[PDB]
C-alpha cells in the first residue's frame, strides 16, 4: 500500500497500540498457536503479559511451522483494532530443512555463488514454512577459536566476510525494492552490531574492547557492506562496545549505523538484550532500560518487557519523547509494507501449500555441491587420497555412525533426513567394516575392535569431531582440543600399519597438530549439513576435488591465541635472517605461525599461475588491474582460489603485512588454461587514520598474488602524483 | 649551577654538539672503558660512529664497574670542548648486587615500606658503583602471564601498581630537588610508556590495541602516580599505541605525557626504538624515524643511529625546527644539573671508594625480610607447616641445589653470593636428605633416588621451577606451565605416602591446579633474589609466617587468559542461582573463577576483621572513612593484608565489579588488635567517560572490605546531593 496509508496508521495508533508494535514473542504467547500450548499460561503470568499486549504485539519470533504461523496471524487478525499483521521472523543460519554447511565452512569455499545459492533456497524453503525474516548474516569478525559463534561466521578477514556477506543478503532477498512480489525471497537480518567476536578469551557474552579506529578498520566494514546492498533489519549485540552495551550504545546506533551508514530500517534486540543492561549496570531497572534503548534506537523488543511496562510512563513524564517511539513504529510498519503484509498477511501461502519445495532433491544436490566446495584438503602424503572405489576401509571413531553432521545452529533441519558417514560411503566402495567409538571414551574393547577392523581392510578412514553442542552459542571452550580420548584413538590407529584418512567434523578451528603427524592423510569437513556423508564419500573417492581454503587460522596451541593473517609487524619482527636470536617476537616454545595458514587448502591437481607485467606507479585515486593466468598443469579436473593481497609498507598507522583484497575461484580441466582480472580501486589502498579519516596515503605498496596467504609472487607499486 | 648557566650553555654548543647530546651509548664504545675493549672498533665501525660523536655523546648505558665508570668520564671530561659531564644509566630493577625479590613478589608483599626500603638499598649500592639513573620502575599494567615481563610488573591491578610505583620512586630518589646533594639517591626512569604489558596473545614486542578510555581508565594511572610523585625520567614503549609506535606517538608524549601529565623531565627511548618504527612501518627510513621521534619530543636515543645521523640535514632542510633540539638538550642538560654532575661529574666517587657499601650484612637482612614479606602461602592442609625443626626433611627437585633464584632482570647480582635452598634449610633442620632433579627430565635413576630419599626422612620439600631465562624480555611462553616432568615428579611424590610440601619459584603465574592437588601445602616463593634459601627456612620452620597476597591471578588454565579480578559483569553473569544453565556466561570445560584470586594468601595465624558502622549516604565530592578492627584470634604473631574495594552498581559505562581503593598490612602479636582507618576520596568513586571526562556521578556503591577480593564484607553508600 501507499506510503500515506502507512503514516495515517502510526497517527491512528494509540500509545498503547504503538508501545506493544515494539514487542517480539515466541509464537506459544498468542492465540492460535500449534504447538507448545502448555508453555503459554505459566509464561505469560512471569512476564505478566495480557491480551490487550499480545493482541497488540509487534512480531513472533520462530514459528514452527506453516500452520503455526497461519493459526497465529489469522487470530491475531481477528481481534487486532487497524489490521496490523504480524511479522515473523527466524533463525535460518546455513539453510532452513536443507541444511548446508556451517558459515565457517562457507567461507572456506571462497566462493560467492556457493553461499548465495545456499541463502536463496534458505529463503524457498523458509517463505514455504511462512517466515518473513532471517537473522542472517552473521557477520562478526573472528580471531579466537575458543569463541563457540565462530562457526556462524565466515572467518578472520574482513574483506572475504564482506564479500560473502553481500552474497548471502543477495541470495536471500534478491531485489530488496520487490519483496512485496517475490515472496520466495525473505528479508535479511544483518547481525551482531557490533564486534561481538571479540569476546575476551572466548568466553560467552564476555567483553569486548578496542579502540574507535580498529572498530572502522577491521570490525565494522561486513556490517557495513550487507547494509549497503539492501540488508532489510539490524540486529544488536549482546556485548560492551567501548564500555556500553551495544544495544543502548546511541553514538554506536544512532551516530555510525543511521547517520555514518545510512540505515533506515528496523533495528531489533538481541534477545533480552534491552533488559540484560541493567545486569550490565548501565541501567538502574527496567524503566532505564526502556527509556535508554528507545534513546539508542532500539525498535523492536525481543522477548523481554522493559518497553511494554514502561514507556507510557515515561512518555508521560516527559523523560522520552513520543515522536521516538512514533518513528520505531513507522520503521515496523514500513517493514511490513516491504513484504506486502497489508495486501497477503499470509505471504503467499493462505491458498498455496508449498510443501512441494521444501527438501527438495534439487535442494539436496545443492547442499552437496555447497559441501564439496567447503571441505579443506590439509594433508595428504603419499597420494593416499583419492581412495580406488574398491578400496577396502575401516571406518572407524566417534563420527564413523554419528548423525550430529548437521552442526550449530539448525533450527529445524532434521536429523533423520541427514546422510551419515557410514551411509555415504556405502554409496560409494564396496567394503566398508565399521567400528563406532563414543566421542569422549576410547575402552580396551574398543581397541580390540579397530585393531580387528584394521587387519581385515586397506586404509583407514578415521572420523574424528565435535558434538555440535560444544560450539554454537554459549558453548565457549578454554582449549579449542577435542577430547583426550580421540587423540589417543588416533595415536592407537597410528600403530597398526595401514595408511590412515582423518575426516575431521567440528564447527571451530582446532589444535590439529597431533592429529597431522598421527595419520597419513587429513580432510576438514567442517559440519556440511544434509548431505554430509556424500560430501565425504565424494571427496574421498575423487568424485569430488577438494578446493576449500582455510577462512580462519588453525592455531599451534591454545596459548598462541589470536593468531591471523593480517598481523602488524611489530618493531622487532621474526625474520629469517634473525630466527635463533632472542631480542625478537617470537615464543619460547612454539613458532609464531599458526599451524595452517589463512587461505591455505590442497588439491588432487596441481596448478601454474603467472601474474601479466603490473605498473611500477600508479596515480592516488586510481585503480590497480591485475592480471593472472592460471594453468592446470596435471591430469586431473580441478579448482584453485586465486588470492590477491595488499600491503601498505609505510603509513601514518602501522599497517597489516598483508589484507586480502581480491579472490576468484577458477575451475580447470586437465591441462585447461584461463586468464581472470581483478580490479582493486582505491579504496583497496586505502585505511582509518588515527583521526578516523579513511584516507589514501602516497608511498610504496606491495602486491602478493598467489594460492594462500604464504604461497605468493610479490610485486612493488609506487602510489603517488595527482589525484584520479 | 644556577639555571642561567645551563641556559648559557645550550647557547654555546653546536649543532653537532647538541645533536650528540641526545646519543646514549654501551660503556665499550667510549674511550677509557675497562671492560670488552675488543668489541669497540668493530662497533663504533658497524655504527658508523667517530670520536667527534662518541665525545659529545650524552650518556652512557650499563657501565659495569665503579671503574668503568671513573675511566670513561676522565677520559671524556679530558676531550669534551665545554665540560658537560656524561649521565650514566643501569638497569637496577629489584636490586644492585643485594638482589630483592622480582618486582611481581613484591607486588605480593602489598607493603609500601617493603618496596622503598628495597628501592634505597638498590640506590645506595648502585650509586657506589659510579650509576645516577635506574630504569625502574616498571608500572606496565599485567593481565597475561604468557607474557615473560610479568615479573618486572606489581601486577594485575592499577592501584596497588600505583602506590608500588611511588613508594619505589621515593626510595630509589628520597628528596628529588635534592640529588645533587644526596648522593646515595639517584634518579628514577618510569618505563614503559605505555601499555606494553598488553602485548597480543603474550607475544613479545607485539601489538597491543584498547579503547582511549581504558588506556586512561587502567593503563596510564601507574605511570601518573609516579610522574607526580617526582620520577626524573619517563622511558618510551616498544608497542604501537593505537597504531602508533609509542616512541613517535606526538598524541602520547607530548599531548598526554608532557602537557596532561606535566611530566618536564628526560625522555628516553627504550633500546632501539627509535629506529624501530621503521619496522613497525610507520617510518621509511632513518631520517623519517629520527623526524617523528622528535616531534614526539623524545630526548635520548638509546643505542642507535637516527639522530646522530639525520638531524643535521633535517635541521639545515628546514624540516625540523632547531628549537626541539634545544628544547631536549636542555632537559639532558638539567638532569646532569639535577644530579649535580656540574660541580661533581664522579657522583662523590672520585675520593671515597664506596666499596664497603655493597652487599652488607645489613642490606642481605633487608632483603631477607623482603623475601620472608613476599611469599604467597596458597595451601596448607592439616597444618602441615610451619615444619618443626627436627623435622626429618627429603629435598627434592629441580630447586632443591639450584642456584638460579635470584630472578630474570638482574643485571649485577652473582649466584655466588645466593643462598641455595639446600644451603638455607640446612641453617635450621638438622636432618635433610636431598635429590636433585633436572628441569625437564625426570629419569628412572631419579625415581628410585627420591623414592629411597622420602623413605628415610618424614616430609618431603619438594622443590619445583622456572629458570629465569624462561621470562623476562623475550621470554613470552604459550603455555604457562611448568615443564611436564615437573608435574610428572609432583604426581610421583605424592604416590609415596609422606607429607609434602611443595616450594614454587618462579617468574609468572603458572597452571598450579595440578601442584596443589598433589601436596598438602604450597608455597609460591617467586625469585626472593640473594636470601633465597633463608627465605623458604624461615617461612617452612614458622620463623616467619607467611604474609603475602596474590597480585595477579593464577588461571585455571592457558586459554583462561585473561582473567583478572576487576572485571565487566556482562549482560549475562553467572550467578549462585542461574549455575548450570546453557545461556550464561561460561565456560563448557572450565571455571570462570581462577584458580587463585587476586589478594588471597594464607597465613599460620587467624585473624578476625570489623567495619565500623558506615553512612548510609554520602555527598558528591565527600570522602568516606573506613574503620576497621583487626584481632589476630590465634597463638601466632602475623601480619594480614586488609583489603577495601568498591564498585559502581550502576554507571554510564559498564564498570567493574570491584576495585582495589585501599590496603594496609597490619603485624599482630597473638591476642593483639588494633584499629586501622582508610580514607576513600571521591577521586576513588571516579572513573573515566565516554567522552574521556573524570567524573563522579549520582548513585549507589558497594564497598567490600576483606583480606582477599573473595572474602569481604558488603556495605552499600547511596551517593548524592550537592558537591563538596
Ligand atoms: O636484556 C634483557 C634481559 O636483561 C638481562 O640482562 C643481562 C644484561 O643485559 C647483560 O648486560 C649482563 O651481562 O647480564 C644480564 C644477564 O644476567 C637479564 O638477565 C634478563 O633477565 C632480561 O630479560
Ligand atoms: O534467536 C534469535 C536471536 O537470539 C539472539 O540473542 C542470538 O544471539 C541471535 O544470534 C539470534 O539470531
Ligand atoms: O534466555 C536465553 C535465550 O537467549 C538467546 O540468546 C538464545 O539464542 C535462546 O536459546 C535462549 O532461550
Ligand atoms: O539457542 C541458541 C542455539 O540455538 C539452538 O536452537 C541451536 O541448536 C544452537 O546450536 C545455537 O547455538
Ligand atoms: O636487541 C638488542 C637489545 O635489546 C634490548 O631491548 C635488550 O634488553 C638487550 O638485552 C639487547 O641486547
Ligand atoms: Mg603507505
Ligand atoms: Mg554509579
Amino acid at each position: 500500500m501507499e506510503q500515506e496509508k502507512v503514516q495515517e496508521l502510526v497517527s491512528q495508533m494509540t500509545l498503547d497500540e504503538k508501545i506493544a508494535q515494539c514487542l517480539q514473542l515466541s509464537p506459544f504467547l498468542f492465540k492460535g498457536t500449534n504447538k507448545n500450548a502448555e508453555l503459554t499460561g505459566p509464561l505469560l503470568q512471569e512476564m505478566k503479559l495480557t491480551d490487550a499486549h499480545t493482541e497488540n504485539a509487534g512480531s513472533v519470533l520462530g514459528s514452527s511451522s506453516a500452520l503455526d504461523m497461519i493459526g497465529i496471524q489469522e487470530a491475531y487478525l481477528k481481534t487486532n483494532r487497524l489490521g496490523i499483521p504480524l511479522v515473523f521472523m527466524a533463525d535460518v543460519i546455513h539453510g532452513y530443512k536443507t541444511v548446508f554447511p556451517i558459515p565457517l565452512a562457507l567461507g572456506c569455499s571462497f566462493d560467492r555463488e556457493t553461499v548465495r545459492v545456499m541463502a536463496e533456497v534458505s529463503a524457498l524453503e523458509a517463505t514455504a514454512d511462512g517466515h518473513h525474516v532471517t537473522f542472517s548474516p552473521m557477520l562478526d569478525l573472528v580471531r579466537d577459536p575458543r569463541w563457540g559463534r565462530v562457526m556462524e561466521s565466515t572467518g578472520e578477514d574482513p574483506f572475504l566476510n564482506s564479500e560473502l556477506g553481500k552474497a548471502m543478503v543477495d541470495g536471500y532477498q534478491g531485489d530488496a525494492s520487490k519483496l512485496n512480489e517475490n515472496l520466495e525471497q525473505m528479508a535479511a537480518c544483518v547481525k551482531h552490531f557490533a564486534a561481538y567476536g571479540a569476546a575476551e578469551a572466548g568466553l560467552e557474552y564476555n567483553t569486548v574492547n578496542m579502540s574507535t579506529r580498529e572498530l572502522y578498520q577491521n570490525y565494522l566494514p561486513a556490517y557495513n557492506a550487507a547494509i549497503q546492498a539492501g540488508a532489510k533489519l539490524v540486529m544488536t549485540a549482546f556485548n560492551v562496545v567501548d564500555g556500553i552495551p551495544a544495544t543502548m550504545n546511541k553514538w554506536l546506533n544512532r551516530d555510525v549505523l543511521r547517520g555514518e551508514m545510512e540505515f533506515d530500517g528496523v533495528l531489533i534486540s538481541a534477545w533480552g538484550a534491552v533488559a540484560e543492561v541493567i545486569n550490565h549496570g548501565t541501567a538502574r531497572n527496567p524503566k532505564e532500560a526502556a527509556q535508554f534503548s528507545m534513546e539508542a534506537g532500539v525498535d523492536l523488543e525481543m522477548m523481554t518487557t522493559c518497553y511494554i511496562h514502561e514507556l507510557k510512563g515515561l512518555i508521560e513524564e516527559g523523560k522520552l519523547s513520543e515522536n521516538l517511539l512514533d518513528e520505531a513504529v513507522l520503521r515496523m510498519l514500513n517493514l511490513k509494507n516491504d513484504l506486502g503484509l497489508f495486501e497477503d498477511p499470509y505471504r503467499g501461502l493462505k491458498n498455496n501449500d508449498r510443501t512441494k519445495d521444501i527438501l527438495t532433491d534439487e535442494s539436496r544436490g545443492k547442499a552437496r555441491a555447497a559441501g564439496v566446495e567447503s571441505a579443506v584438503l590439509l594433508e595428504n602424503k603419499s597420494r593416499l587420497l583419492p581412495l580406488a572405489k574398491e578400496a577396502k576401509i575401516a571406518l572407524v571413531g566417534p563420527l564413523a555412525t554419528s548423525p550430529d553432521i548437521l552442526g550449530g545452529w539448525n533450527v529445524y533441519g532434521e536429523e533423520k533426513d541427514g546422510i551419515n558417514v557410514e551411509t555415504g560411503l556405502r554409496e560409494v566402495f564396496e567394503t566398508v567394516e565399521v567400528v563406532s567409538t563414543e566421542y569422549t571414551e576410547l575402552s580396551e574393547e574398543d581397541k580390540v575392535a579397530v585393531k580387528a577392523a584394521v587387519q581385515n581392510m586397506d586404509v583407514v578412514v578415521l572420523a574424528l569431531g565435535e558434538k555440535n553442542e560444544w560450539g554454537g552459542e554459549a558453548g565457549s571452550l578454554a582449549t579449542i582440543r577435542l577430547p583426550e580420548a580421540q587423540y589417543q584413538l588416533a595415536k592407537f590407529v597410528q600403530t597398526l600399519g595401514k595408511p590412515v584418512v582423518i575426516t575431521l567434523f567440528n564447527g571451530r578451528p582446532l589444535e590439529v597438530k597431533e592429529l597431522a603427524e598421527s595419520s597419513d592423510a587429513l580432510l576438514e569437513l567442517w559440519f556440511p549439513g544434509t548431505e554430509a556423508g556424500r560430501v565425504t564419500a565424494d571427496l574421498l573417492s575423487g568424485a569430488s576435488n577438494p578446493s576449500g581454503k582455510l577462512s580462519m587460522s588453525f592455531p599451534q596451541t591454545t596459548g598462541q591465541i589470536p593468531v591471523y593473517y593480517n598481523h602488524l609487524r611489530t618493531g622487532r619482527p621474526q625474520t629469517p635472517e634473525n630466527k635463533g636470536e632472542r631480542y625478537v617476537s617470537h615464543y619460547l616454545d612454539i613458532p609464531n605461525e599458526p599451524f595452517y595458514p589463512f587461505g591455505y587448502g590442497k588439491s588432487y591437481s596441481e596448478f601454474e599461475l603467472k601474474t601479466s607485467s603490473l605498473p611500477k606507479e600508479l596515480n592516488l585515486g586510481e585503480s590497480l588491474h591485475v592480471e593472472v593466468t592460471i594453468k592446470n598443469i596435471s591430469d586431473i579436473a580441478g579448482k584453485e582460489v586465486i588470492q590477491v593481497y595488499l600491503q601498505d609498507v609505510t603509513a601514518s598507522i602501522s599497517r597489516p603485512v598483508k589484507e586480502l583484497k581480491a579472490f576468484e575461484k577458477v575451475a580447470l580441466q586437465a591441462g585447461e588454461e584461463k586468464t581472470v582480472t581483478f580490479e582493486l580501486t582505491s579504496e583497496a589502498f586505502s585505511f582509518y587514520n588515527h583521526q578516523l579519516e579513511k584516507v589514501q596515503e602516497p608511498g610504496l605498496h606491495r602486491v602478493f598474488v598467489g594460492t594462500s596467504s604464504e604461497d605468493v609472487d610479490v610485486f612493488e607499486v609506487e602510489v603517488g602524483g595527482y589525484v584520479l
